[PDB]
């Protein structure tokens, strides 16, 4: 129940499914999600992964009630994020890991790390400015204010915005187009893109990790 | 006839000219185009280059019938690309090399590498993310779908979209403004831009080349 | 009077104030402005800095009538919001590029005249302009010298927001208020990290910018 | 008693002190050692730190009998001289690699057993070992598990000096004295810069080291 | 006959075998050598590779008579080079690819690229400075002089120098110790070393390749 | 007089010549030296440059009595440093700029920046550890102690050490070997090496510059 999984036309959709807890990532949901991605890489029945959330929220972030190392695994199959509502903090980081984002008109995005007195460890501080721009990333992180779907489209955080009821259809359409191409090339090319990106982001991700340790050390 | 070249008031326009083959880049057309850019760098009558294609396509890519090391030379004179229609795969890569792009309303852009079962070797895997964003580059490369002129503008791939018949006039206008500035500074600054950019892209282009070698090696 | 400073509820606003000279940066105004950024970092009454200009220009660039211009934007851990009220040109475009966060008046516009006057930049334009507006737009800006409108800067990602002229400071103070409302140890530890991550990318470019500027000056000392 | 600390004329010496257990780093000794480095940076009585071990081993590595080992060597601006009195193995080789400056007893020797015991490193061996002994020697060390003698470490550049065993601390304190005699604001501003320059190079490698270690643990959680 | 291959107790030794042409790498010998390394990566009977040459030269470089893209494949199994004599130019580059080197007292090393009017394309301009120091790489490349086995040891190019007749035994000894360790960890660590190294060398190898293209272009 | 210049067999030797001031670099000597290198690049009569000092010192560093931006120009011809005695501080930086070093038994090397309360601006803090190793560079910089010719050979700072009276002969021999090779290739290759090195050292040199400005700012 806490994660749904379904495979149609070689596209597997993973759905975060604790809607009454606004899809917060508990220890259980983290293990199940990150495990489900790893399995999709090795499963010859799947070419593309779509990730989404049960409405009205995509992901509210880590289950802070309950409470952090990075776990997104190495994939050569593409992951499309179908963002159905608020993506906040660690939930925003999940969106940021996706290769391709599409958004409902209901999508919005926020970083509350500075608001709740924490620092990111899942790449926000690298990938946010990479994907929305330096100033917008800094405005988002320091104010903690929401970025709308329309503005996310403008800044290049998502590739498409559609009416709520069309969201999954749109993600499936992009996935069908991928599925219809040569998959040896899809994966070789995507693996190459990840390598080239990783080469630029490693140093920055190391610094994100060190900044978080130092912040935790002095607060303790 | 396959490449047209005209020099006017220190602006040289190179026109890919195989309209019936949608300006597909043959071995002969590669040699004339890349060679023309090299000649342009050292010709003292030239301050600025404009590249374009004979209608209705800018460049369909490599000539796949006939059938790929990089050959765009090191330049300190600016190259404005006037995209008059489809820029596909190899031809998107030509667009990506240009310092500044302006598009007809008819421009559209595509990467069909993964559709036809090849990996890029002219910088697409580096420059496309650089110029349209990671998300969109990945959506383009993996789908093979066209990005419209208007979306190219939004994403920052092109600086201007004008109606089709204003395209060259729009390119010549930008050229005139560059020519009207101090050419010593224009070249020193451009060289510096290239250097700073090259420092960021080198690693990535090497990884692009190795990925292509490994892919060609398995098949 | 060439630089105004005012401090309201942990937000310090620095206003370049030579309106009749378009807020051109004379040596005196540079010493004043850069000195003021330095102080703000050490002042325990300040969490956020806003920089802006006296209408109608934000900043026309260096005082060329008055005129080796080394970089002087100091290491800060507090955010600096640029409220761009009008033209930011050349050095003044560089000041804007240094800001963490920009907000524009519909009156704002942006331009690089380094190639027009035949000089190369030493305050990071060659690195940060492509970084924050895209490569092709940066190259077209620098090489033509033409103005980028507020609408196009928003489209390009150079500013976060365009508002009507009389709302400009209101919009900067609203972002300021939200930052001030958050946990300031976290705000600073994150901004610092953001700055280290960015710096790790820009440093090789800034060195090459500086070497290019030295080489260009030295070959003109042969003309 | 598991860690000795002594402070003499602005030089603090930290001696790993479980000789009969070869100065293996138990959780208690790690908390003690790393805590002590942290304190030294904030202590106004200390300009220079020397780390060494109780004879006959410098440090045998982590307490494996006792046994996710994240990096804990803190950001310091004061120099740390490693006086290597004997074997430094695996984690203990990593502690030595963290030092700014090494001096060895003829008794010192160095080894990486990560591949022998089937573990990957997370304290920077994969980055710093090639950095400070050369690529081929690092690869031969890590892959064979064999010992590198003091003589060969000097030849390779891993240590700055080899002395007779009973001169070891004398030689570390002599370097300490000279550093202490210099301008300490300059000593620290330069060391800090040295650390930023190095860090800009090592950071991408340290991240990749960490990811490799995560991937290796996760595929063994399938065995 | 041109490449010898023997597998023993999970150690494979590849021997360049054109002694009369001083193991010069012909088109055919390149294909067999590079192909052999690729086969080695996927052969489950192999943990460690040793490369060496038939006496008296390790490798004289490319076969210049007959007459250069890089082709050393991505490996996670260690390659020990047993340098039995002269390693020159292309052949120095083979030595530089190896994870670990051991030398006969007869080994010597040279870069004759600038003497014969060529620029390197197999990583010399990156890996030589990396492995002997900047000063010495530059003295080597610009002079064309030999670096002796003993000096190679001092400078860190090789890990061990042994008398000529102990060379292979010295290489097999290191191989045995690697084989005796946990191979999962040995491969994961080696892959990680390669990755970390590749991250530092990519930009440089791209610049190496472009410098070679520009040089070939002017002549 | 303050700089000597002589060209034999297409090898130009530049000799720092204020021996009674231990070849300290005054404003005049800086202009004349850095100008002399720039001229050698453009002078078709020259293939190699050797730099050295009038005995007993190579270079004591900047004329501190008198009192700093970097000025070593872009060269494609090789520069061999013939180090005849002490190379200290800015003088050590000069040695570090050379492509190839050879040393008299009289050579020694020192960094006194921390001793005299200054920070380097001519690349010491990048190139020292590049060429002698991280720990030795740190030992040298923080103690200010001399490194001998023998140890400099060991650490890889110089390529050769010879008796004092043989020093220039040795440099001329290495230069003759260069001169006898194909000069199009010598220069293309050396230009490529400089590009590859510059790519690794730029970020670090920028940080050296920033560290120096910040140190000067706080001391003022």
């Amino acid at each position: 129940e806490i994660l749904l999984s379904n495979t149609e036309e070689r596209v597997r959709t993973l759905t975060l499914n604790r809607p009454q807890a606004r899809n917060a990532l508990s220890a259980a949901l983290r293990d199940r999600f990150f495990g489900a991605l790893a399995d999709a890489e090795t499963d010859d029945d799947v070419d593309v992964v779509i990730i989404t959330g049960a409405d009205p929220v995509f992901c509210a972030g880590l289950d802070l009630k309950e409470l952090i190392s990075p776990r997104w695994p190495a994939l050569t199959k593409p992951v499309i994020g179908a963002i159905n509502g608020a993506a906040v903090t660690g939930g925003l980081e999940l969106a940021l890991y996706c290769d391709i984002l599409i958004a409902s008109e209901n999508a919005r995005f926020a970083d509350t790390h500075a608001r709740v007195g924490l620092l990111p460890t899942w790449g926000l501080s690298v990938r946010l400015p990479q994907k929305v721009g330096i100033g917008l990333a800094r405005r988002m992180s320091l104010t903690g204010d929401y970025l709308s779907a329309a503005d996310a489209l403008r800044a290049g955080l998502v590739t498409e915005v559609v009416p709520h009821d069309q969201l999954l259809g749109a993600a499936q359409a992009v996935a069908a187009s991928i599925v219809g191409n040569n998959q040896n090339a899809v994966r070789a090319l995507l693996a190459s893109y990840h390598r080239i990106d990783d080469a630029q982001t490693s140093a920055g991700l190391w610094q994100e990790a060190m900044a978080a340790r130092q912040f935790r050390t002095s607060g303790d």
